[PDB]
């Protein structure tokens, strides 16, 4: 019985918790294990039609499994998320995602096609850093985000976006981000027109441009990576009561929701994902990165408002666990036979050379994060120091 399941949440004290036993069932299954795998992910605000999409893209999935036709029928009910809300019953905040994967043929190979729908991000000030882990740990395993908007952009979104496209930096060779932002109720009816969508591109880019800021979202947009797609208002037969049928659909929706959907389906094949390695992913790679950025989350003790400035503290805690090994092996290529004193010089030296290391190669703006991360490689260097100073003394 397919049935949606919660993979990570967030506990009262704001650690990330996973579903060790369920992403095993789910990812580690004998049958697609080595797949090549495609996650797909919805973020946006609440209320927006996120869980309703993922259901329609479901079902096309569905139809592409069976055969190979996309088709949808006229009077079938819903399923998962809210547009099938079991009867008396609604969901809860976290990263979700379909229990079984949907398997696709591409060039002799099959897809497997995970659906991750992020219920719960994008909040206003309901901890904060806490949905930004949540939120990155969903960007971190995707190969496809889809952001639901509904209306422009807001310095909030396009921030997660800069974080999406830089999360898949060292995640292959030539690695390509793509990003689809859907906007939701941009107009009533009208049939379609492609200047609609070009001019909003056109303001975001201008936006943009002027801000000098979120660069790489702006390249994505100039460079046709990351695309557009505006539907209209789904029409009071989804809004409200309904059990999310085509028939009581708007037909202008129901055509732009076919388009979009064939959009989304039709571009898994063409575009798989590549590791550092130079092979493709697979499920078992997922859980494998699951794990690990859950609890490199869970290690970023340092304070961020941005989820820009949380990938900045990742990549600066590294460099501070570089630092710090770095200087454990000067000294462990230290001699026993030196003299104590240009030792204590050369040490000192080394000491004030990796701080100044830290401080040029430092990422981000964020200056108090920063004096924070660098009193505590202070301190910990310091460590290091008077340790080999003192077994010196016995020697
Ligand atoms: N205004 C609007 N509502 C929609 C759209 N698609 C679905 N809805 C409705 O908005 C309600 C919330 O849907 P939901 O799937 O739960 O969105 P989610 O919470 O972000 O995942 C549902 O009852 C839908 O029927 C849309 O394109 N625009």
């Amino acid at each position: 019985p397919d049935h949606p399941i919660q993979l990570v949440w967030t506990d009262v004290n704001g650690r990330l918790s996973l579903d060790l036993s369920g992403a095993h069932d789910c990812f580690l299954n004998t049958r697609y294990s080595n797949y090549p795998v495609f996650i797909l992910c919805i973020i946006g605000e609440k209320r927006r039609g996120k869980s309703f999409l993922m259901n329609y893209i479901m079902r096309a999935l569905r139809s592409m499994e069976m055969d190979e036709e996309i088709s949808l029928g006229a009077d079938d009910e819903p399923l998962k998320g809210f547009k099938w809300s079991p009867g008396t019953e609604t969901t809860t905040k976290g990263i979700w995602m379909w229990n079984r994967p949907f398997l696709l043929n591409h060039k002799g190979g099959k897809i497997a096609v995970f659906l991750l729908d992020t219920e719960g991000s994008l909040d206003i000030e309901s901890d904060r850093e806490t949905c930004i882990k949540l939120s990155a740990l969903s960007l971190f395993i995707s190969s496809h985000l889809i952001f639901n908007v509904a209306s422009n952009l807001k310095e909030t979104e396009l921030d997660y976006m800069e974080m999406y496209m830089n999360m898949g930096e060292e995640c292959g060779p030539k690695n390509l981000q793509h990003l689809d932002i859907l906007v939701r109720d941009w107009y009533h009816s009208k049939k379609w027109d492609r200047d609609v969508a070009r001019s909003y591109i056109s303001r975001e880019i201008e936006k943009l441009e002027k801000l000098n800021s979120y660069p790489k979202v702006l390249w994505s947009l100039k460079s046709n990576q990351t695309r557009c797609f505006l539907l209209p208002h789904p029409g009071k037969g989804i809004t409200g009561e309904s059990e999310g049928r085509l028939q009581d659909m708007d037909e202008d929706f129901q055509e732009s929701l076919r388009s979009y959907v064939s959009k989304v389906v039709k571009g898994i094949c063409t575009h798989i994902k590549t590791n550092i390695d130079g092979e493709l992913l697979t499920s078992a790679h997922v859980f494998s990165m699951l794990q690990e950025f859950t609890e490199v989350l869970n290690l970023q003790i340092y304070g961020f408002s941005s989820p820009m400035e949380m990938f900045y503290a990742i990549k600066n805690q590294k460099l501070m666990g570089e630092i710090e090994n770095e200087f454990q092996d000067f000294l462990k290529n230290q001699s026993s036979l030196t003299l104590p004193p240009t030792m204590r010089v050369k040490v000192s030296q080394k000491f004030s050379e990796l701080l100044e290391k830290f401080m040029q190669f430092v990422q981000g703006s964020n200056t108090s994060s920063h004096d924070a991360m660098l009193k505590d490689l202070e301190v910990r260097l310091l460590e290091i120091q008077e340790k080999f100073c003192n077994d010196f003394t016995t020697r």
